[PDB]
């Protein structure tokens, strides 16, 4: 199976223990490892942190050791702007330009594909993504067309039904893409007005669920059913938490909230902890198991967060294997115990190594 696992250029600038470098990461853990985000300037790929060049060395030097391990660099993310993106993506010209520039950038540094992270085409941008997938893995096959080994292109897409059915035609897409990751997280925002787990495996209680589609396995099945091989499918897994700020004594699934949670000590952004941060949380914290949903929340005092642990990880391993998809994806390497020391039994990666052990179990 695929571990594609991301890991962030601006982890590097948190605090304390909490700074992340590319060398810091064991590179026997995923088969696959992301680096975001590269920028794009005069419709040319490009670096986006200063130090860009350097880290990209540091990733890509841990495939001396282990010469089977893939890396990738995805173009987009969240801050990119859905605008920019389709100014290129739609425009002849600009799109001719970014898809020539992106084989000499990848081999002059070092990675071994490219992964698009367009967050997310629009209603009117839907046969724009369509065409540059197509045009970019054309490039791609003839780039390497003399003998080299061919750059894998793959695409980090959005777990939500709305956003999936007005901006991919996932029966296209899967033919040129090497693979799909859905990202199946992020399914319950603060604005909700609730608490609710934002990457539940199922739906769980039907009266408890605001929406039927926001989970997990509707997602993976609907893909499915829309045209996206199994074999190409890569399921998101969340090594972060999503938080609320508890507005009475309720403590449950659906419980009154008056905002996000308060911010990680060393991620800083409010309604979200990374699983190191939520490691120091749960002391002295109640931990609960959703039935149905097949995941954990936990509450102290004002705070609530839903996330992934060991346990939660390995059931949607499980589930993954039961339907053959390729494998499972992370987001992101940075946000998982990586120091081991947060989490106790001094494990690095305990999330990651969890989903690692079960997809080689049985
Ligand atoms: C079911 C549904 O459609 N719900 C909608 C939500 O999907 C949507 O929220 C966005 O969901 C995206 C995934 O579909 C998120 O993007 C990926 O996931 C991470 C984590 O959420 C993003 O964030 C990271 O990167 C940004 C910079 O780009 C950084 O500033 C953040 O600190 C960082 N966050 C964390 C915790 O690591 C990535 O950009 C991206 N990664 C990949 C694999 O490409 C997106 O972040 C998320 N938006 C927010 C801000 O929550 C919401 C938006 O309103 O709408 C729902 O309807
Ligand atoms: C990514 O590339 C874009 C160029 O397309 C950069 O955006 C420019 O930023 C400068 C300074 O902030 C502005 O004067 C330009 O108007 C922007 N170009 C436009 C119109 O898109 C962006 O700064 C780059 N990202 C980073 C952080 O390096």
């Amino acid at each position: 199976y695929k571990l594609v696992c991301y890991y962030t250029s601006w982890s590097q600038y948190r605090e304390g223990d909490g700074s992340c470098f590319p060398d810091a990461l064991d590179r026997f853990l995923c088969t696959h490892i992301i680096y975001s985000f590269a920028n794009i300037s005069n419709d040319h790929i490009d670096t986006w942190e200063w130090n860009d060049v350097t880290l990209y060395g540091m990733l890509n030097t841990l495939k001396n050791r282990n010469p089977n391990l893939k890396t990738l660099l995805s173009v987009g993310g969240w801050n990119f702007g859905s605008q920019r993106f389709s100014k290129i993506a739609s425009n002849t010209q600009s799109r001719r330009t970014f898809i020539k520039s992106v084989p000499p950038f990848l081999r002059t540094h070092g990675f071994d594909g490219l992964d698009l992270a367009w967050l997310y085409p629009g209603r009117r941008d839907k046969q724009h993504f369509t065409t540059l997938i197509k045009e970019m893995k054309a490039e791609f096959i003839k780039e390497a067309q003399p003998g080299k080994k061919q750059l894998l292109l793959s695409a980090a897409l959005s777990a939500g039904k709305v956003t999936i059915d007005s901006s991919y035609d996932i029966a296209k897409i899967s033919q040129h893409l090497d693979f799909i990751s859905i990202m199946t997280y992020d399914f319950h925002g603060a604005w909700r007005g609730t608490t609710g787990h934002h990457s539940p495996l199922f739906r769980g209680q039907e009266d408890a669920s605001p929406d039927r589609f926001s989970n997990t396995d509707y997602a993976v099945g609907y893909m499915l059913r829309l045209g996206a091989p199994a074999s190409k499918l890569v399921m998101g897994i969340p090594t972060f938490g999503r938080s609320f700020t508890l507005a009475s004594s309720e403590t449950g699934v659906g419980a009154p909230i008056s905002g996000p949670g308060i911010p990680g000590r060393f991620t800083k952004e409010a309604g979200t902890l990374a699983y190191y941060e939520i490691c120091d949380f749960l002391r002295g914290a109640t931990v609960h198991r959703i039935l149905g949903q097949q995941v954990p929340y936990a509450t102290k005092g004002n705070q609530w967060v839903g996330y992934d642990d060991q346990e939660s990880v390995k059931s949607k391993v499980q589930y993954l294997k039961d339907r053959q998809l390729a494998g499972a994806m992370v987001w992101a390497l940075d946000l998982d115990d990586f120091q081991g020391s947060f989490c106790g039994q001094d494990l690095r990666f305990p999330l990651t190594n969890a989903i690692k052990d079960a997809l080689a179990a049985t």
